[PDB]
C-alpha cells in the first residue's frame, strides 16, 4: 500500500488541497492541485544530463483541459479531443511566463510541464489552479527552480479589490487581472480591465502578490516535508582567460555597432563582427568550443547597451528615455473593406483591418466551464517578412496567439454593447514589419480600423510597450523599446489605454527584485507616452 | 501486350484470386488480392541499399480505405479520403504485427508495404483480404522473409466454428478473433470474446490455423513460379575477438545491473555502463564502429535475464515465475465526474474515467461497409510522463488506438445492453505510470470506473500479460511480465476476462516454434493470475 | 515622413496600380498591386548567405486568400483561414511555375515569395494581379531574376481574342488560360478550352503574349526609378582540371548507360556507375566535395542524351523522335464500383475509376469571391510506389493538386451538362507505375472509366506531354517523352483533347528562346499522337 502526502490550507474562499507521492512515480515530480471543486494534475519531467549542443533553454508547457472533467462528451466528429483551442494555448502561456525566468542562467536542460484538467467547478477558474501545480511540482523534482511561485486573481466591485472572482461575481466586476511572482517580487501580471485609473491599476497588483503569499508559505513547507532532494549542477566556469580574449577583438567593435539607427544596417554589421571574430577564432585553434564563443560575444552586446543606458548616454536609436519613435497614421488604406488602418511607429508598422457581419457569424466557443458566443473577434498574424527572414506561414503559433488575446483585451473596454450596436465584429492585425512592439500598435491600429468601419467605439485607445535596465539598487525606465532593448533588458513592460484611463496592460519581468516604487515611474511614463500616442490620432479621425 | 499471372484457390464458402505482373510492375511487389466481391491492392516497395547509421529495423504500413471501393462519394469539406481514421488504423496493425517478427535480425533495410481498398463486398470484411495480400507480397518480392502467413477468422456459433463468419453471421455469433501464423508455428492473434472458457478459447486458435494452411500452401506455389530471385543478404560475421573483449567488461558489471528492482534505479545504472564501455574502448580504438558495440551490449542484456529465468532462480524484481506484482485498487478518486477509478499493480498505473451520455453525445462511425453508431467509446491516453521521459503531449500515437480498442474488447462483453441501459459510456484511460502492463490495468480500471459512475455490468472485469523465455525445447511460463522482460522476451500474452470467462485475448509471439502444448497452460495460468486482481477489486466493490 | 513609390499605368481596361517603399520596409522587396479594386500584396525575402549543405534550388511560394478582403467573416469553426485550400495552392503553383526557370543555373540561395489577398473586386480575379506582384517584387529586390514576367487571361468570345474577361465574361467565353512570359518568350501555360483547333489555341498564346507586353514595360520602368541594386553574385567557376577527370573514367560508360530500353535496369546502371566513380574520386582524395562531383556527373547524363537527339540518332528506349510508346487499354477492371479502368502507355499506368453520386454529394466549395457548387470532382494521387521508391503518404502534395485540376481540364469540356445528367460524378486517379506523364495519361483512364460508369460523355478524350531539345536555334519536337527526357529536356509542353478540338494545354518551359513556329509543331505533332490513343480507345468501348 502506498499513502500520499497532503496538505490544506485557506486561500481566500477557498479551501486548497495539495497531494503529492502517489500517482505518478517515475516522473520527476507529480501533485495534484484541488482549489475547491476545480482541479488540476500538473507533472513535470527533467532530464539530469541534456544534449551538448544545446545553447537555448528548452522549456515546453503542455495545458489541456478533459472533456470528463465537466461530465460530457466532446463534439467533435471522433468524440475524443485533440488540438488545443484558443483558450487551452493562452493558460498555457500564462503558466510558462512566470516559471521561465526563475531558471538559473547557463540552465540548458530539456523540462516538460504537463498539466491536466481532472475536475471542474463552474464557478472557479483552473487557470490559477494549474499555475500552483506548475509552482509546487517544479519545487518539489530538484530541479534548480527559484520561488516558488503564487497564484491570484483579482476582481474589482464598489472601488474595493476581491480575491478570485466566480463567474456569477465577474459578470458585476470591473477589473479582471492574473498576478504571478515569487516571494520577493512580482513576475508577470496579465489584465483585463474597464477604464481604471494608474493609482487603482498598480494597487490590484500589489493586493494580488500581499494575497497569493499564503499560497508560497504552504508550498515551501511541503517541499521540506515530501520534496525530492535538489539537483546538483553546477553552471560553466567563468573562464576570464576567453573573456579577455575576445573583448580585446570585439568590444572595440560592438560599442560602435550600436549607435546605428537602422536596423537593417545594424544587423548586418553586427553578424559580420560575430562572423570574422570567431573565423579567426576557429583559425588560432579548433579546440575552442565554437557555441562558447556565441554566448561571450552575446554577453558583450548585452553588456555594451546596459551600461550606455545606466550612465545617461542616448540609446541605440539615439533617443532619450521618455522619448518615443516617429508616427504615421493613415486611415482608409484598403479600397473594397469596411475598416482598414495603417498604423507606422518608427520602424515597425501592422496593417489592421475591420470586417462587419450578422449575429449567426459569432464563433461558438465550446469552453469546458460554459458554453458562450463572442461577439468581438481579434486575429494577430506574425509573417517571416515582419523581421526581414524566411519561414513556415500556414497555422497561428503560441505567441501569435497570445498578442491576438492581449490586443483584444486593450479594446474589449472600448468596444460599444449588444443593445447599441448588434453586429459581429472581426479585427485582423497584419505585422509588416518589427522592431518593438507588434501587439500593441495593434490596438492603435485597432481603434483606426473601427471608427473606419463605422463601429461607434467609446474613445480612442492607444498603447505602447515600456523597458528597463537595472544594475544593483539604481534603474532607468524606457519609453517605447526597441527589439535590442527588449531581449537584452529587464522587463517588456505593456500598457495599453484611453484619455481617460488603461485598458489592460502585460507585465513580462525577466529579473527578481521588482519594487512597487519603480512600478510606479513605469506606470505614469507609459500614461504621458499614451496620450502622445492620441494626440497624432485625433489629428487623422476624430469621430466614427 | 500485357499479361497477368492468375491463382485461383477454394477457401471456404468463399473463393480467393491472387494477380501479379501487371499491376505495379515498377514496385518490387504487387498482388491484386480481390475475393467475392472486394480486394485490398498490395504493394512492396524495398530499398536495395540500407542507411549510413541506421541501427533499427524500419516497417512501416499504412492501410487505407478507398471510398469508391463501395460506390460512394465521402461526407467531407474536401470530398477526399484524408488521414487514416479509428478503424483504418487497426487493420494497418493486425498487417504489421504478424510480419515484422518474420524479417531476420540483422536486416536494416527500408521497407514499405502499403495496402488499399479498391473494392469491397458488404459481407467480406477487407482486414484478413489485406493480411494475406501482404503475406503474398513479401514472399513474391525477395526481400528476406521467413514466411509466408495465413489469415482466419474464427468464430463460434452453436457450440462450433466456422471459418470466416460474414457480417451477417457475425451477429449471432459469440466470438471474433483473427488468426495469423505461418505453416510452422502462430504468430499473431487478435480477439473479442463473450465470455468463454480457456478450452474453447484456445481451440480456436488452433482452429483458425489449421484452416489457414491452404492459403499459406498456395503463396507458395505462386512463389515457386512467378516470384523474384531472393536478395543476396548476409549478416554480420559474428567474431569472437569482440565478443569476448566485451563480455569480460560488461557482462560482469550488467548481471548485477539486473539486480537493482527499481525501475529508475536499474535504467540510470544500465544507461552508464553503455555510456562508460563504449567510451573505453573507442579511448583504446577510435576506429570502431559505436552501432555495432550498442548491438552486442543488447544481446548480452539478452543473455543476462533469459538465462536466469531459465533456471529455477528469481526475476529482475525478486518475483518467483507465477508470482505476481502487488494491487491498489482505489475508486472515487475524482470529485465533479461521474465515475473515477485508480488502479496500479506494482509499477504502472491507470486513471481511468467514466462519462454518461444521450443518444446524442453517440459516436457516428463512417466506415467502408455502412455507417453505425457506437454507444460504447474507451480511449487510450499514453502520456510521456508515465516512463519518466521528454515527448510532445500530442496525440495521438498508433500504439494509443491499438491499446484503445485493445481494452474495448475486454469490457464489451460485459457492458450492458441498450433496452436495460440507454445511455452512451465514455470511458479515458490515462496512465500515470508504465512499467509492465499498461493496456490490461486499463480493463481493471474500467470496471470500477462504471461501477462509481452507476453503470449496471454483468460482472467485476480483470486482465493481466504473460511472457515466455524459450532456448531449445524447455521453456518456462512467466505471470505479469516488467517491461524490459517484454522486450527481451518472446511473447506478449494478454488475457482479459471476469470470473466465468475470457472476454479478450491478445498473442503476440516474435519467435516460430511454438507449441499448441504451451499455449493451454500459459492461458491456464493467466486464469489463476486474473481472479487474483478480481478478488482484491470485489473487497473494494462487489456491486453497483 | 514615409513616402511612397508609386506608378499607375493601363492595361486593356482596368488600370494597374503599383507601389513600393513604405510596406514592409525591413524586407528585401514589397509591392502593393492591384488593378480595379482587386489588391494582392506580395513580399519576397532573400538570405543573403547559402546554407553550407545545399544543392538544389529552394524556391517556397505561398499563396493565402483572406476573407476580409470581400467583407466577409469565414464561415470556418475558428474563425480563421488558417490552411491553404484546394484552391490557393494552384494559384500558388501558377506563380511558382513560371518564375523558377529565371533563375540563374548554379544559384541555390533559399528565397520565399509571400502574396497575400488584401483587397477584391468580384469581378476581377486575384490570380494575375498576384503573378504580377510577383513580377514586380523579384525584380526590384536585387536577387538574380531574369525577368521580369507579364500576366494574361485570355478569352474566346464570339470567335474573338478578349483580355483579361471578368467572372461574368466568362459564361460566354469558350476559352480561358492564363499565359506568362517575358518580353522576347513565352513561360508557362495553363489552359481549358471547349474542343478548338490547333491554330485557335496557339493564336491565344500569342495574342495574351503580345497585351502582356506593358505590364513588362512598366515594371522595368519602376526599377529604374526605385530598384535595389542587383546582387553581386558569381557561380561556381567551370573546373576545367576536374571535368575532363570524371569524363575519362565515367562519360565511357555513361554513354551505354543511356542505351538499354528498360527504366529499372538503366536507373540501376546509372546510380552504380555514380556509385563507383565517386567511390574512386574519394579514395585518390579526399578534399573534394560530395556534391560538386554529382554535379559534373549530371552535366554527363544531360550531354549524352541531348546530342543523340539533336544529331538524328534513336532515342534511350530506341523510338523515333515522332513514335509513341505502346498502349494497353483495359476497362470493367473492378467488381463491385460503378467505373473502372486500366490505362497503360510504355510503363505508365492509371487506375481510374468513376464514382456516381447525388447532388447532397457535391463539394461546396467556399471560394472568396463566389459561392459556387461544384458537381464533377478529380482526385490525383501519386504514392511512392509508382516510381519504385519509399515516402510518407497522408494530405495531398501540391503536385497532385496541381495535376488532379490539370487532368480536370480536359475531362470538364467534353462532360455533358446537369440537364442532361443530374448526378454528381467524382473521378479518382490511381498512379501505380510512372515515367512519362502520368496526369496526362490519367486523362485517357478518366474517358474510359466514365464510359464504364454509364456517364452520357459527348465524345471521347486522350492526351500525351511534348518535350524539345534546343541548344542553339535548330530543335527536334518528341513525342510522349520519358522522365528522363523531361528533366534533361528542355520543355514540357501537356496537349488534351479529343478527335475534333483541344480541351486542355498546358506549358512548362525551362529555357528561354522559345519561337512561335516550334510551339505550333509541338501542337501539331501532338494531334497525330492523340488520333493514335483514341483509336485503340475506341476499340474497346466506344458507347456507355
Amino acid at each position: 500500500m502506498l499513502n500520499p502526502i497532503v496538505r490544506k490550507f485557506q486561500y481566500g474562499q477557498h479551501t486548497v488541497t495539495l497531494e503529492t507521492g502517489m500517482m505518478a512515480r517515475q516522473a520527476t515530480a507529480a501533485v495534484m492541485v484541488s482549489m475547491d471543486d476545480t482541479a488540476v494534475f500538473v507533472t513535470v519531467v527533467g532530464q539530469k544530463k541534456a544534449k551538448p549542443g544545446q545553447d537555448f533553454f528548452p522549456l515546453t508547457v503542455n495545458y489541456q483541459e478533459r472533456t470528463y472533467a465537466a461530465g460530457r462528451i466532446p463534439g467533435s466528429f471522433f468524440r475524443r479531443e485533440g488540438r488545443p483551442s484558443e483558450g487551452e494555448t493562452l493558460i498555457a502561456r500564462l503558466i510558462d511566463r512566470p516559471i521561465r525566468p526563475l531558471f538559473p542562467e547557463g540552465f540548458v536542460n530539456e523540462v516538460q510541464v504537463i498539466a491536466t484538467v481532472v475536475s471542474v467547478n463552474p464557478q472557479v477558474n483552473p487557470d490559477i489552479v494549474a499555475m500552483i501545480g506548475a509552482s509546487a511540482a517544479l519545487s518539489l523534482s530538484g530541479i534548480p527552480f527559484n520561488g516558488p511561485i503564487g497564484a491570484a486573481r483579482v476582481g474589482y466591485i464598489n472601488d474595493q479589490y476581491v480575491l478570485n472572482p466566480t463567474q456569477d461575481e465577474l459578470k458585476e466586476s470591473k477589473l479582471d487581472l492574473v498576478v504571478a511572482g515569487t516571494e520577493a517580487a512580482v513576475l508577470m501580471v496579465e489584465s483585463e480591465a474597464q477604464l481604471l485609473s494608474e493609482d487603482q491599476m498598480l494597487g490590484a497588483v500589489v493586493f494580488g502578490h500581499e494575497q497569493q503569499q499564503v499560497v508560497i508559505q504552504n508550498i515551501n513547507e511541503l517541499v521540506k516535508e515530501a520534496g525530492k532532494p535538489r539537483w546538483d549542477w553546477q553552471p560553466e566556469p567563468v573562464n576570464e582567460a576567453l573573456n579577455a580574449r575576445v573583448a580585446a577583438l570585439a568590444e572595440a567593435r560592438l560599442s560602435d555597432a550600436y549607435r546605428i539607427t537602422d536596423k537593417q544596417e545594424r544587423y548586418a554589421q553586427v553578424d559580420v563582427i560575430k562572423s570574422e571574430t570567431i573565423a579567426t577564432l576557429l583559425a588560432e585553434d579548433e579546440t575552442l568550443d565554437e557555441n562558447e564563443l556565441g554566448e561571450i560575444l552575446h554577453a558583450i552586446e548585452k553588456n555594451v547597451v546596459r551600461s550606455r543606458v545606466l550612465a545617461g548616454e542616448p540609446r541605440i536609436d539615439g533617443r532619450e528615455k521618455d522619448m518615443i519613435r516617429g508616427l504615421d497614421v493613415r486611415t482608409g488604406v484598403l479600397p473594397r473593406t469596411h475598416g482598414s488602418a495603417l498604423f507606422t511607429r518608427g520602424e515597425t508598422q501592422a496593417l489592421v483591418t475591420a470586417t462587419l457581419g450578422t449575429a449567426r457569424d459569432a464563433q461558438v466557443l465550446d469552453e469546458l466551464m460554459g458554453e458562450r458566443t463572442d461577439t468581438f473577434l481579434f486575429h494577430y498574424n506574425f509573417p517571416p517578412y515582419s523581421v526581414g527572414e524566411t519561414g513556415m506561414v500556414g497555422s497561428p503559433k503560441r505567441r501569435e496567439i497570445g498578442h491576438g488575446r492581449l490586443a483584444k483585451r486593450g479594446v474589449l473596454a472600448v468596444m460599444p454593447d449588444m443593445d447599441k450596436f448588434p453586429y459581429t465584429v472581426r479585427v485582423v492585425s497584419e505585422i509588416t514589419e518589427s522592431n518593438g512592439s507588434s501587439s500593441m500598435a495593434s490596438v492603435c491600429g485597432a481603434s483606426l480600423a473601427l471608427m473606419d468601419a463605422g463601429v461607434p467605439i467609446k474613445a480612442a485607445v492607444a498603447g505602447i510597450a515600456m523597458g528597463l535596465v537595472k544594475e544593483g539598487d539604481n534603474y532607468v525606465v524606457l519609453s517605447d523599446i526597441l527589439g535590442d532593448e527588449d531581449h537584452l533588458g529587464d522587463m517588456d513592460f505593456k500598457v495599453a489605454g484611453s484619455r481617460d484611463g488603461i485598458s489592460a496592460l502585460q507585465m513580462d519581468i525577466k529579473i527578481e527584485g521588482i519594487t512597487k516604487e519603480i512600478m510606479q515611474v513605469a506606470l505614469n511614463q507609459a500614461k504621458g507616452a499614451r496620450l502622445h500616442i492620441l494626440g497624432v490620432m485625433e489629428q487623422a479621425i476624430n469621430a466614427p
